[PDB]
């Protein structure tokens, strides 16, 4: 529950937020996460929970950590403590100047350019998936389409077989949000299982795949280890299995409560993207963290060397002080402020395949299938964690309503 708390945090800034079972979880992740950003709440605060970390409420300070890397190093960047101490992933547990060489690589596997030609890919699936759920006049959304749509094509980008998908996922989930069966020391190393074996065989046999790329790539020149590809691939395995899953979902869940939004997605279709960058600010889902390199007064709070900070990038986008009227979803906001694919030198290198996910979704499903709504009665739960996440999104639509492409 509590852990004692240290001598040099004050007593007036504590403010005990369970990041992995938020107060306020009902009222929805987001609106429980906003809880820290109420009237009186601190920019800083020190919550006791999960062994005990300060966290950054608003954008401001939360961007400016995230900017100083010096102070706040990636190396454990997890919470609990353990977590953050174990996780030693590639590029993101590593701080610049060290880890660009290698974010580098990692670009090259899941940029832009390779988003480009996934395009059409990534259509076909949205469309046979769309589709093929269209005259059923229902589905749960999480399984059926959440999933499948995002993941399908990382274990094509990856060169995976499908039929791990449940080992993976399960194995990505514990790390996200643990259930208990596993730590995440125990979850990497089955992560770190797995890939070996593979990184080993396609560095015989090379093919075009993520996993050959990363595994015969080189770092500013020098040739990139068998345990650096692993650490690297591992990481793009996580990126890819628990991120756009879960947007997806959040996002479908706010379109099937809100048919005017629907509507306006409807009848102006060429709104699609910067919807796509609202609902990224308000459906905001990640929060990882830093762990101080010395001692350090931040906004007047003594930060002790080694002390873990978290900082949410979740919340910039939802601080007043960022945008007005913040949970409120305005396809037209002016000036879409967020931090959701992070800030900094670790800026998501998935950002470009994540918004043409997420932008081909809209287009597809409100063109077959544009009047749905959430199952009747159906009580939505969310979970919170590193990465917030929906359980499931029972939907429901008439199948007269639809129209097949
Ligand atoms: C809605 C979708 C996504 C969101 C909100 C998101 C968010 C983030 C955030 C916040 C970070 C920064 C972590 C830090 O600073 O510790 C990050 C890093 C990263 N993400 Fe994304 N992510 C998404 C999708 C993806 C996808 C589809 C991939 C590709 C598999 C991916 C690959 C990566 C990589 C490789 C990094 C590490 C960059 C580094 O550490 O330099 N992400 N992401
Ligand atoms: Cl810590 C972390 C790492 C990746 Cl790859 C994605 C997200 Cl969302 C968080
Ligand atoms: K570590």
């Amino acid at each position: 529950n509590l852990a004692p708390l240290p001598p040099h945090v004050p007593e007036h800034l504590v403010f005990d937020f369970d990041m992995y079972n938020p107060s306020n979880l009902s009222a929805g992740v987001q609106e429980a996460w906003a809880v820290l950003q109420e009237s009186n709440v601190p920019d800083l605060v020190w919550t006791r929970c999960n062994g005990g970390h300060w966290i950054a409420t608003r954008g401001q300070l939360i961007r400016e950590a995230y900017e100083d890397y010096r102070h706040f190093s990636s190396e454990c960047p997890w919470i609990p403590r353990e977590a953050g101490e174990a996780f030693d992933f590639i590029p993101t547990s590593m701080d610049p100047p060290e880890q660009r060489q290698f974010r580098a690589l990692a670009n090259q596997v899941v940029g832009m350019p390779v988003v480009d030609k996934l395009e059409n890919r990534i259509q076909e699936l949205a469309c046979s998936l769309i589709e093929s759920l269209r005259p059923q006049g229902q589905c749960n959304f999480t399984e059926d389409y959440a999933e499948p749509f995002p993941i399908r094509i990382f274990m094509l980008l990856a060169g995976l077989p499908e039929e791990d998908i449940p080992h993976l996922k399960y194995l990505t989930d514990q790390m996200t949000r643990p259930d208990g069966s596993m730590t995440f020391a125990e979850a990497k190393e089955a992560l770190y299982d797995y890939l070996i074996p593979i990184i080993e065989q396609r560095r015989q046999k090379p093919g075009t795949d993520a996993i050959s790329i990363v595994a015969n790539g080189q770092v500013n020149g020098r040739p990139i280890t068998s345990d650096e590809a692993k650490r690297m691939c591992g990481l793009l395995l996580l990126g890819g299995l628990d991120t756009v899953v879960n947007f997806l979902s959040f996002s479908m869940e706010f379109l099937a409560k809100s048919p005017e939004h629907r509507q306006e997605l409807i009848e102006r279709p060429e709104r699609i993207p910067a919807a796509c960058e609202e609902l990224l600010r308000r459906f905001s889902l990640v929060a990882d963290g830093r762990i101080l390199t010395s001692d350090y007064e931040f906004h007047g709070v003594q930060l002790k060397k080694g002390d873990q900070i978290l900082l949410p990038q979740m919340l910039s986008g939802l601080d007043e002080r960022e945008n007005a009227a913040p949970m409120h979803v305005d396809f037209s906001r002016q000036k879409v402020s967020h931090t959701t694919f992070g800030h900094g030198s670790h800026l998501c290198l998935g950002q470009h395949l994540a918004r043409r996910e997420i932008i081909v979704t809209l287009k597809e499903w409100l063109t077959r299938i544009p009047d749905f709504s959430i199952a009747p009665g159906a009580q939505i739960q969310h979970k919170s964690g590193i990465v917030s996440g929906v359980q499931a999104l029972p939907l429901v639509w008439d199948p007269a309503t639809t129209k097949a492409v």
